[PDB]
């Protein structure tokens, strides 16, 4: 599904996301504008390393899920890559949980640098009950 941004919002902060671990519910939702779109099935595929990025936050397989076609890779969060394709985004926020759990937090996406970093992002929520 394609989220509109307030609906988003809302799920964010009721999947207790506003923040987590320091993580403002903006900053979630700029990092899932510029990854997908707000689209949970998005995908991309990596050529350069044989890695996918999955869902609405793009969580790549080489470190976070398990898709069976990665080299080497690891699956910290546990989960299917197929987890993070789902509408359902409860799975998706659970990784994201896992991911900050991690030295760099929310820097481990290197859009959120690119597009959210040292920004003015309270846009992302304003108007959305949150």
């Amino acid at each position: 599904k394609v989220f509109e941004r307030c609906e988003l919002a809302r799920t964010l902060k009721r999947l207790g996301m506003d923040g987590y671990r320091g993580i403002s519910l903006a900053n979630w939702m700029c990092l899932a504008k510029w990854e997908s779109g707000y689209n949970t099935r998005a995908t991309n595929y990596n050529a350069g390393d044989r890695s996918t990025d999955y869902g609405i936050f793009q969580i790549n397989s080489r470190y976070w899920c398990n898709d069976g076609k990665t080299p080497g890779a690891v699956n910290a969060c546990h989960l299917s890559c197929s987890a993070l394709l789902q509408d359902n985004i409860a799975d998706a926020v659970a990784c994201a949980k896992r991911v900050v759990r991690d030295p760099q937090g929310i820097r481990a996406w290197v859009a959120w640098r690119n597009r959210c970093q040292n920004r003015d992002v309270r846009q992302y929520v304003q108007g959305c009950g949150v």
